[PDB]
């Protein structure tokens, strides 16, 4: 796998509550220089993002409702839909984890629900951030089968703010629970090429990376 | 000062992304049971609260851009007259970290006036998160003196999730720079009955606790 194909697998993500204009506008220099997928931001930098990578195939994404997701719905939807209106051409939003733990299905199933209406209905793509370091591992598979009935395009293991992130067997986990019929994004603790590629070979179809140019390079 | 004193200095505080309806029902009876200023939570559980606590003098509040603070203002604001209208009776928002260290006092101050604007027509009052863990020393004053300026009614020291929360210096700085003409509350990090007492005494008018059971016993 080249440089430049495994570039595309990367939403190059940027996410600090710290983060500068300055900060951020590198990260769209490198993603431009590598040819990443995306570059990942919270949705304050959207419009700043957008600008930068215009005229350019790398996309603007943002997280919402990130990274606690305990954001009421109507409120990840606002953020989501005027994200996408900025610019952003996917959004990466966070389960309700809480509820999910709690067992409330429905209530986990309606949040994702709303997100995907609002997203798709501009035409763009959600993905689902399960945290996994939250979770039992039939949390995962639940997870991921209650973002699949409620039509999201992908599920994403990690926020990056969490104890740990993307693991090998958690990816694994959740391409056989979606089969080919959603996306499966490894994201967080991704630091080398060679984690980069286990996390393909895992079953990852994208991948979320902030270390990306000591990856790339 | 008295138990019943101390504890309506407390925004009684369940943030974790992982708090499921159980865990933050217990927060409302323990705040209940002694009866603090408020309880403070993500704005999915705000309804839910609003429910719990119907009846009593705690008040339901709702962080807004939280924790990182990098949510478009106009995000932020949704978020928070939405909550509002779901019960909440303060909003303790994150202010716009990256602009500030960056120098955009332009942006960190509208972004702040927008909240301070929407949560005022409605009656209520705002609180605006520093996280200090992220500030050098002359930041900590030029947020409080934006905040301020914004018509903020609060400077609040710590979203919870940083390096660090609630430090006395911090405290002492803040209300240095505020003198009477806003609160200040201490948060994060608060566990005992003589580190909040020490916080009060180092100029703190609330703060946000998340052991409070153990401070007020």
């Amino acid at each position: 796998l080249t440089t430049e194909q495994l570039a595309k697998y990367i939403d190059h993500t940027n996410l600090k509550a710290d983060a500068t204009e300055a900060d951020i506008k590198q990260t769209c220099d490198e993603a431009k220089k590598f040819n990443t997928a995306s570059v990942c931001v919270n949705s304050y930098w959207i419009p700043f993002v957008t600008e930068q990578l215009k005229g350019t195939d790398v996309n603007p994404i943002a997280v919402v409702g990130f990274p606690l997701g305990a954001m009421a719905t109507e409120s990840k939807i606002f953020e989501a839909t005027t994200a996408i209106d900025q610019g952003a051409e996917e959004i990466d939003m966070v389960l309700n984890v809480g509820e999910l733990k709690g067992g409330n299905d429905e209530k986990v199933l309606a949040d994702i629900q709303g997100l995907a209406d609002a997203v798709h209905a501009k035409g763009k793509i959600l993905k689902v951030i399960l945290e996994n370091a939250l979770l039992t591992k039939d949390e995962i598979v639940r997870a991921c089968q209650l973002s699949e009935k409620a039509g999201a395009d992908f599920v994403k293991t990690s926020t990056g703010f969490s104890t740990s992130g993307a693991k090998v067997e958690d990816v694994k986990l959740m391409r056989e629970t979606v089969g080919d019929r959603l996306g499966v994004k490894a994201s967080g603790g991704i630091h080398s090429r060679e984690e980069a590629l286990a996390m393909i070979d895992a079953g990852a179809s994208r991948m979320g990376v902030s270390a990306t140019v000591a990856i790339l390079t």
